[PDB]
């Protein structure tokens, strides 16, 4: 209840007990000239003042220092050579050791382990267990607070554990520390490197499922590489453990619980440091921000996870200081129950560097079902607010998986959510930029303000309706997508689609249509397109695509693929910059643009060296079939504002607008313009008569001689080009004469 930060900082400054009759022992001749000798330690030297026994209540054994647990036993050797070793001092209750061994090497373990722990008494004392060795080497397990017996008896308070070599502390494989409710450990070599099973929090009675459990291991002192190996946070309880780091902070393997949670803290930037009764200052920190070079490099989360269901999950949870939270290549596992598990990667001052697949009960899809909602978080940087949280590697999230970041720049290179379904893909805390790579969508609630996906695909959810991508909130202005590629839905329904919210403008360069896949566009003002749009089946396009939009703008170059298999719907101000939209006809019917409200459009004098002509800014292709005099709706429309960068084409006149677009427009066939054929040399003579169907431009090139930097327009081919209507009537494919009209010359601007 009262949380690991007050608990830490009410046992950080604690004098440490009142110790009548303090037992001094001195290693005297003998133990410093054998520099090898593998004494022993407690049968040697220290079961002078330790006496063991038997406590009724909670029995399996009992130690203590002599005559009660409130008496300080110090021991000062300060050039013992040799190896000592502990094996087998079990619950010592004790109180206040002191072993000054420098130039000694100790051992904690040979074919025992030990225990270090307190009583409950009236005046609540702690151990203060020390040590000074030179090397550690703990070589067997030891726990730090444990249960004495089972239960009953005396309960246990809470105890300190003091090591400080000089060289290093390492660990076995099989040596098992493992601190309990009160325990802390204090650790002050350089290079402590422990490979065994390090145990913050651990179920110290045997039913306690309640219990707070919070523990320490304070490695602050540790000049060199601190290294654990496989850290195991909590046991079927909340435990709350926490580590109050060195700036540099390699782990291996860690394994939260359901709802345990951890504190590695970094240093900060400049490293640390009647009658009334006044009582001391109890200095006390909240959480401040790490410093610069401050590193955690954990390499695996797991997260084991059984038991009971509650009405939410848990929240296994870590919270760091340090300025660079990196995740390793093992990523991020998260066990789920039937209720669904979450895991908060938090991070208050700094950044996170995710390297690994999230996977989920280890595997890299993660099926889960409703009610079990496995909840990945991140918070990179909530205090400063400008953390980014970048990822490198390709995410993959499978069914009921809900991925959520809170930073300030979430960089990443691909989310893979078209595998399951139902995927909160939450990005609402992001301030700014989400520079997502590559997107895979089935079902999502993508929540993003403003990003920059530069390529995009949205797939389908088989036959079942009512789920589909969902920007569900503001996209705003800056938003971007660099490639759209709809895929190709099912039979004759819409399953999958895309739908916006809110938003007033997102440049897309690159779209492509598909057969029932909607691309709804809702709300949003300036739908942009720049480059290439087209379908997913050029060959062979089929049923429609839902282009529902509210208003669009095209830009420049931006070629379009326009067929009467999307019912491209507009209710907004079609604007068309200098760019080319080409028709296909599909059986001689040309599919009209109905336009709701305005279709505005304004060019240049878009001049090309490919005809000598103007780039032709609407292509009409595949016009073999079109049914001459026919009626054909080109486009329909509201008002055409039709315009140029200036008042007259070739420069500058009083010319009216729509006569031009006449000439600019184009009726291609054969690898050629059956509309008009602009003329430069010979050689398109041949191509030009192949165009138009007749042999007096084929076998003979000087049979016309009009057309040495002029043009001709082909009569009987009518286009409407007035404010409400824009048609094609093609009613003769005209042989044109020589020097009788329809002649006209070369635009000449390049």
């Amino acid at each position: 209840l009262l949380g690991w930060g007050l608990k830490q900082a009410e046992e950080a400054n604690k004098t440490p007990d009142k110790p009548d009759k303090v037992w001094r022992i001195q290693a005297g001749k003998g133990f410093n000239e054998f520099p090898n000798k593998e004494y022993d330690l407690y049968k040697s030297l220290l079961s002078s003042k330790i006496d063991g026994g038997w406590d009724w209540g909670n029995a399996a054994t009992h130690y203590w220092i002599k005559g009660g647990q409130w008496n300080k036993l110090e021991v000062d050797m300060k050039d013992a050579v040799g190896t000592y070793k502990l094996s087998g001092l079990r619950n010592f209750t004790g109180g206040d050791l002191d072993v000054n061994m420098q130039k000694a090497t100790l051992r904690l373990g040979q074919f025992n382990g030990n225990s270090f722990t307190s009583y409950k008494d009236s005046a609540d004392r702690t151990t203060r267990v020390d040590f000074n060795a030179k090397n550690i080497l703990i070589d067997n397990f030891l726990e730090i607070n444990n249960r004495v017996g089972s239960g009953a008896g005396r309960k246990a308070s809470s105890t300190v554990l003091t090591l400080q070599a000089s060289e290093g502390i390492t660990s076995s494989k099989n040596a098992e520390i493992s601190l309990y409710d009160g325990a802390t450990l204090n650790l002050a070599s350089n290079s402590v490197k422990l490979n065994g099973n390090v145990w913050m929090g651990r179920l110290q009675y045997v039913g306690a499922y309640l219990a707070p459990s919070y523990s320490t291991i304070n490695t602050s002192k540790v000049t060199g590489e601190v290294n654990f190996n496989h850290l195991t946070v909590g046991d079927h309880n909340a435990a709350q453990a926490g580590i109050i780091a060195s700036n540099k902070t390699h782990i291996g393997t860690l394994d939260l619980w359901q709802s345990a949670g951890l504190n590695i803290i970094a240093p900060p930037e400049g490293g640390y440091k009647q009658k009334t009764e006044v009582q001391p200052t109890q200095v006390i920190d909240g959480p401040f921000a790490g410093g610069k070079d401050t590193v955690v490099n954990i390499d695996r989360i797991n997260t084991k996870a059984d038991g009971t269901i509650k009405v939410g999950g848990f929240k296994a949870s870590l919270t760091t200081n340090a300025a660079h939270l990196n995740i390793g290549k093992g990523g991020v596992n998260l066990s789920n129950q039937a209720s669904g598990r979450t895991l908060l990667v938090e991070n208050l001052t700094g950044n996170i560097t995710v390297d690994g697949p999230l996977r989920v009960n280890n595997q890299v899809g993660g099926y889960a079902l409703a009610g079990s909602s496995a909840n990945f978080e991140f918070k990179a940087g909530v205090d400063t607010k400008n953390g980014t949280a970048t990822f490198n590697n390709d995410i993959s999230l499978g069914r009921f998986v809900n991925l959520k970041v809170d930073a300030h720049t979430a960089n990443f290179k691909g989310i893979d959510t078209g595998n399951g379904g139902f995927n909160t893909l939450d990005f609402s805390g992001v301030t700014n930029k989400v520079n997502i790579n590559k997107l895979i969508t089935a079902s999502t609630n993508v929540a993003v303000k403003n990003f920059n996906i530069n390529e995009l695909i949205v797939k389908t959810n088989g036959v079942s309706v009512g789920e589909y991508t969902h920007f569900s909130e503001d996209i705003g202005s800056q938003s971007r997508i660099n490639t759209v590629r709809l895929e190709t839905g099912t039979r004759s329904i819409f399953s999958g689609g895309v739908k916006f919210k809110s938003g007033e403008k997102l440049v897309i360069d690159e779209f492509y249509y598909s057969p029932w896949n909607y691309f709804d566009a809702r709300n949003i003002k300036n739908v942009e397109i720049t480059r290439k749009f087209a379908s997913s089946t050029p060959e062979n396009p089929w049923g429609t695509s839902k282009l529902m939009f509210n208003n669009l703008t095209l830009g420049q170059n931006a070629v379009m693929d326009y067929s009467q298999f999307s019912n491209l719907t507009i209710q907004g101000d079609f604007i068309n910059n200098q760019g080319t939209i080409n028709y296909l006809v599909r059986g001689g019917k040309v599919a009209t643009l109905n336009v709701g409200n305005a279709a505005a459009m304004m060019f240049n004098n878009d001049i090309d060296s490919a005809t000598g002509f103007y780039k032709p800014l609407i292509k009409i292709n595949s016009a073999q079939d079109l049914i001459k005099n026919t009626e054909h709706v080109l486009l329909k429309a509201k008002i055409i504002g039709y315009g140029n960068v200036s008042t007259g084409t070739n420069g500058i006149s009083n010319v009216n607008l729509e006569e031009q677009f006449k000439e600019r427009l184009a009726l291609y066939n054969n690898n050629n313009r059956m509309d008009t054929c602009v003329v430069r040399n010979t050689d398109d003579i041949k191509a030009c008569g192949m165009a138009i169907g007749n042999q007096s431009m084929v076998n003979n090139p000087d049979n016309y001689k009009y057309l040495i930097g002029k043009a001709w327009k082909n009569i009987g081919i009518s286009k409407t080009a007035n404010g409400s209507k824009i048609s094609v009537y093609y009613l003769g494919n005209s042989t044109p004469t020589e020097n009788g009209g329809n002649t006209t010359n070369l635009p000449t601007n390049t």
